[PDB]
């Protein structure tokens, strides 16, 4: 519908301020770099950088961001210093009309897609383990006039080799009447490969 | 429409518009990074307002990007809509949808400028030398409005009324658009990008 169309553009927005933001994890830093806390309810991921003020708008110091789902909503919290805890409260996406039901991360290391709890550290040595990219998955639905018809998540999702809708725990879907749409995307972490 | 429906309208609409201001500022901060030559063109009318912008790309800060890149912004067919390009002076054209273009519609954009504690908004390049900017910009201010329908109408809304100002900016500045009592939903935000290339 009209309705399909806006809940994707919404989830587009939403995938491109996640990855901005992502594809810097690890910037210059010593230290953590980031932590992926998946669960089969859904994922949390936090990720820190140094920050070189001109070059991205957060922003000469460490800052830390992360998001989960909560109550429906996307959800994002930020800090400053070396291992600060964001608290993920402010939310981007959801918590009424909208409802965001699924949040998924897996990260791409070294040709193998996993999903796990790990933490990322980098190092003189290198990065520990080395992320090459991360995956995201968000499912949301609207409520829509008459109902809409039945969604399998995962149905319109075009998978890289080697990940799957299993690794990530994708949800099943009520057929409760409410209009689903979903996204998938990859966000590179050269920062965390070097 | 009923308090409730209107209400949730409203918030939903609200989350576009600040996820919309997300990607717009943190696309204009990097406007001008470690360019030299012409690194900003605002287009303002009575009617709306286009902004184009420059920057070098260091491979490692942005996912897109050792070479300039061009970004644009302008609202036309009831979208914000947003176009890029590569090389130094390129054209982006607005082609791609941001915001809006079918159930929300995107009603009006406004561009203007800080320099040197004052807001403008007028034709204006700002061209970067090593020695630093001209004119020198601290600061950008962005507005939209937007609508959507709700079962049974909203009653009508004034632009600008919801709106907080910076210090010397005014709506006459901005030069507001009106709004019809269409039955249309709408919503509205103001926020500001700091310009740190552009003010040296």
């Amino acid at each position: 519908e009209r309705a399909r169309g806006r809940l994707a553009d919404e989830l587009s927005l939403t995938a491109t301020v996640l990855a901005r933001e992502l594809y810097t994890v690890g910037y210059r830093l010593t230290g953590q770099a980031l932590v992926l806390s998946p669960s089969s309810q859904g994922d949390g991921v936090q990720g820190w950088f140094l920050c070189e003020a001109g070059m991205e708008e957060i922003c000469g110091e460490v800052r830390g961001t992360g998001y989960e789902v909560n109550q429906g909503a996307l959800r994002w919290g930020a800090c400053k210093g070396e291992g600060c805890a964001p608290l993920p409260n402010n939310p981007v996406l959801g918590g009424d009309e909208v409802q965001v039901e699924a949040f998924r991360v897996a990260y791409l290391e070294g040709g193998t897609w996993k999903r796990q709890a790990q933490a990322v550290n980098l190092r003189p040595e290198g990065a520990s383990p080395k992320v090459s990219a991360l995956a995201l998955y968000l499912l949301a639905s609207v409520p829509v006039r008459g109902g809409a018809p039945a969604f399998t998540p995962g149905s319109t999702l075009s998978y890289p080799p080697g990940l799957t809708s299993s690794l990530l725990e994708l949800p099943g879907a009520p057929n409760d009447g409410r209009l689903r749409a979903e996204k998938l995307w990859i966000v590179q972490t050269p920062n965390l490969a070097r």
